[PDB]
């Protein structure tokens, strides 16, 4: 039973907790459960998304270009995950966070050799500017991520708690092809399909409710598990 | 009469529009008065704020750590940079953006001899990042730019017309000295940004930007807000 | 006709069929690429790997599959140095931009840069596809293409189109099931709405006559 | 015997006879360096990439870039050799004179004796970092800078069984190239030419037996 | 009382020894008693001042541009970072040089998170080129150095005892008394960013064997500032 | 004569010129001697050694690891490097600074075909640094890299005497000096000219006015030909 590696994607609801901007007692809430299952030996690494700041779609339907409102995008996932790493401090959690686009003062650049010894080493792991390049999301950076820091499952977490029938009977085990023939929100498509076609795990939990994230790595049926 | 080069600094109210996060009303009719200027041949680069996303006094009270709290504030700055691009772009504005802390992907370092050579060939050079490290502001960005390029002045750009004599509910000043401002406690700048340009003699003017046509007025020399000079 | 290109070459297009480097075809590229050139055509390229190896076919002989990705990222340089040096002895200018850095070997990523380079008249060549392992060299195309702003993907092959449909919606190849790239970078093609021909570049001048806009090949178009 | 050694593979330990790779004859050869890792031998390893080519100075590229591509080549036969040895329990690093961070650490000697010291085997891919430079150069450089006893030239083939630097070169015997051979003759390092494909043969080199062809 | 991670202002003087250029003798006396404090568990970052080649206000009096002059005796300050480098290998003392004007071989970019976690793994950085800026002095850089790499006070080593009153040797300042008597600590800008963000000074004479593994213990030594 | 583009080889411990460090009424003078060089008409690249921020052997006996001390010389070339390009301008000569490490916030790294372009364009060239070779070494290879038809060593004796403790020689071969022994340059440095035919000329920098001398092609110090 259980996970050894994780990868959890937390949106940017996880930091604006809903609104614009950041919400502190939401990357509290956050932190305080990421550090509880860190301290079980689980090794975590986490991917940051940014939509409580500005998404590349978003604004290029607006009328600005996508490529630099993707790199727009992309910068406010790092504030995201200089805003985690602080609030893991105050937890005691060792991070390390690791940014796809090159900033060595702010971060050590993208290394996975090295992320999967933070890891080892018992560091938590913040990706950070998702996978460096426009046109891509952080639910495909968590697939890549994860498959190649040799991750068991990706977490997705939510604020609800699991993937549901239309928005209503919450189904809590399902296959990758049984998501896409009902027609499914798990995450983005394309990220669907790098877990799918490499047989990746997808694990949908309401990580807000205390003491959830603990439990989904112990093995527990908890919240919606996509496995083929 | 008349300011060659300038260095003009835009808050995070210039992209913000007094709220976090990012009105693009305000950009635009921010570009749209930049080009204005750069049409009229006066060279000039941007040092952008970002009070609009995080300041690091303000998060440190909250409790988080100072230095990863002006970080955060500096990459907010960068966001600001790359949107004023656009807007400054859809006006048909030709710009190079340089961030202090570097990102050879998103734009080039901060390469100064570069950056006075960009606004000879016609070029708008956008100053993101602040100057790359904790415990400075942009205010101080501006005042040190502005020297190091060769700037003429530092156009303080405010949503009001410029310094008074007491706040509000009237008495506007058009000129003052540098130890006029502070015998008399006038709020121009940070301290720090005050002082650097007070030591070496750099002017500054603040002024009303978003009444249309007021900056291309204050660089053609017109007697516009409030200059600070000697 | 079209004033920025992504061309798209495969490790047919510099092994042959065979494995390595086959230089009377990675000359008649360059041939070919120079030709576009002298039109005023701006073209940046990007490399694949396949004469060398493919990750997922190592993964199959036994070994991990990320370790052999970026073996198969590190063929692409390869033949990206060699694309450089024979359109240089074809008179063009180049510059090379690796996803994964390397500095001496050639300059990173910079997006922004490699568009001042095709707006001054050079060839940029895209080397170690996007640099992450579990992607394709035709899911680099699509994103190198709609990041530097280009007006199609020429997916270069050495069959004259694909089977002969000369124009097809991107909905009617999903739905005729006809093979054209990578799934995964059709769809981030189709999803933006970025063209792709696909035209027998080893016949004298067909490039040339692509880029000048003549019905050539099999154009994907929404 | 021998306790710190630098191991010299050519392409032809890669491709075999042919071009590109060979999974048996890469798998034979770390099947050799694992019994050897097991015991107690440190041992580096750098790697050669004439399997990449054939005509490659007939083309006329520059050897700059040429040289550059072969470095690259031999970056992918490192990372196959790190597969097949961790296949067989063997912990290796990577190490690579062309800085590249995200396909593997960079080269830094006093690190990569860190690495054998902790009972790993380094591999060292990208050759010497520059063009103009062999590998049978590097190899001897390496030698040196990690402080190896002795140079391993793997070959494939099979008599003289000791000569010695200063005896080898008045004959018509080519060991190594001659700026690889020239550093190693000035600084006292051996050289141990030897089969490494015949099974087991490289344990008993290590071991100090009568194998092959010894440099001194 | 005692100082737990340190910053550690160096000015030209400290390897000019007072003449330009360089004196080894001055140097290797400054890395004796570096060498000596790293040994007792302090965490140790260096500021390298310049005024043994170039000061970029002094220079503009004579003519050059000023911006032109600042970087010149930025590069002065490497020349020092790396000479105290030397010094202090030759003790067997890990150093670490990252330099703010970034070179790439000659040193190590500045990245603060990896200067923390150099001190850390028990080593000494040492912070070259000033901030990197024109206008700006290595009194401001410590100053700024020391609130990003969290050390817990700023130690001016001078050549005299400390902070006087023109005899008087003054033991222990407020920050707002320094500004109040008008005492010269360190640098009009520097103070202020040491006094607004709460930042102790200890001003002290490096020179006397022995006085900075002493000024660390959290001895009365010098003169510190405080609020 | 008439030299259409030069390299000038300045030791460092001219600009210092009486002590250590920087001695600007030197470089003041040496900048305005370019000056009427480049408005006469004549390209010219500059490179500078480091000699004058040390006292004569001080890293040489000071112990330091030989790489390290190296790159603290060439620093102090890249100091001198601004020092120039400040006086230079002040004598309104457009310039630019190319250095062999690069340093992009203080300089312009080293590309040659640019180099050479500076020069087309009326700009003076300077080059900093260049371990383990001299600053005569890379004034010898960048005026071969950028087409220089000459090689100015500037230095502080009127040419090459033939005995040295005589009388100065006006014209020698490239074999000659190698055969009478003869102080030119570092050996190296030496080397790379007369194996690429590159010419040098030797000839005394504290006297004013030489500078335009050598250019112009007045029989001026000791000129090396093969
Ligand atoms: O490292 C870098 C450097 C530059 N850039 C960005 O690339 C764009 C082109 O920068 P370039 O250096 O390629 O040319 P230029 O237009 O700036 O100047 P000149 O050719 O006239 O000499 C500029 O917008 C720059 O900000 C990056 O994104 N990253
Ligand atoms: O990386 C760099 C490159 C260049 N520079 C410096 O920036 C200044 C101008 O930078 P440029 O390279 O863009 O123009 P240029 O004057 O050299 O020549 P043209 O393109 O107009 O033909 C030059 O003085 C150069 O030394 C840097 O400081 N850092
Ligand atoms: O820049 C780098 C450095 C290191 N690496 C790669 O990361 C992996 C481990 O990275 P580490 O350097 O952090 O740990 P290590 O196991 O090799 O050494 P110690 O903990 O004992 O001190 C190694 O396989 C290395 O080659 C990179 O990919 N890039
Ligand atoms: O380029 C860089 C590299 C590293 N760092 C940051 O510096 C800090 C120090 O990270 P280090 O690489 O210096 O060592 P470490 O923490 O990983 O400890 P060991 O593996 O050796 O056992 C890390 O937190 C990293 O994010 C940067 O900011 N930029
Ligand atoms: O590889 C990436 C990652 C992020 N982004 C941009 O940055 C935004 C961050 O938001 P994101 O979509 O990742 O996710 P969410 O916050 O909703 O989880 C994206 O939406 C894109 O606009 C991008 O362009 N490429
Ligand atoms: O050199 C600099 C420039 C800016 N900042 C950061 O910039 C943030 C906000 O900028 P600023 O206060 O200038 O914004 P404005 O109010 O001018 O919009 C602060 O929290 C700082 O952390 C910084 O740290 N260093
Ligand atoms: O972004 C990339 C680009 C390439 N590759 C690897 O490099 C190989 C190159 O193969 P590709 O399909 O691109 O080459 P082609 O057949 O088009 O020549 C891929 O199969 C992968 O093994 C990868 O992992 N990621
Ligand atoms: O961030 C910096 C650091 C240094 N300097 C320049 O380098 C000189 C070094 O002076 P410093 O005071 O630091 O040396 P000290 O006087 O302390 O010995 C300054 O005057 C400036 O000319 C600078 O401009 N910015």
């Amino acid at each position: 039973s259980g996970y050894s590696r994780v990868l959890l994607k937390l949106g940017g609801e996880m930091f604006g907790g809903g609104q614009v901007g950041l919400d502190p007692d939401v990357v509290a809430q956050v932190a305080r459960q990421i550090a509880d299952v860190v301290r079980g030996g689980v090794q975590i690494a986490v991917v940051i998304g940014g939509g409580n700041f500005f998404r590349g779609a978003q604004l290029q339907q607006l009328g600005m270009e996508r490529t630099r409102s993707d790199y727009m995008g992309m910068l406010g996932t790092v504030m995201n995950s200089l805003a985690l790493q602080d609030f893991l401090e105050k937890e005691g959690i060792v991070t390390r966070v690791q940014t796809a686009i090159t900033m060595g003062q702010v971060a050590e650049p993208y290394l996975p050799l090295r992320a999967v010894r933070h890891l080892e080493k018992g560091r938590v792991v913040i990706f950070g500017a998702g996978m460096g390049l426009p046109y891509f999301s952080t639910d495909t950076t968590a697939a890549q991520r994860a498959l190649e820091i040799g991750a068991d499952v990706v977490l997705m977490a939510k604020a609800v708690d699991g993937v549901f029938a239309e928005d209503a009977e919450l189904l809590t085990a399902v296959s990758h092809r049984e998501v896409l023939d009902r027609g499914l929100r798990v995450a983005d498509a394309t990220a669907f399909s790098l877990c799918m076609d490499n047989g990746m795990p997808i694990l949908v939990f309401n990580l807000l409710t205390d003491g959830n994230i603990a439990r989904a790595v112990r093995g527990e049926k908890i919240g919606t598990l996509v496995t083929t």
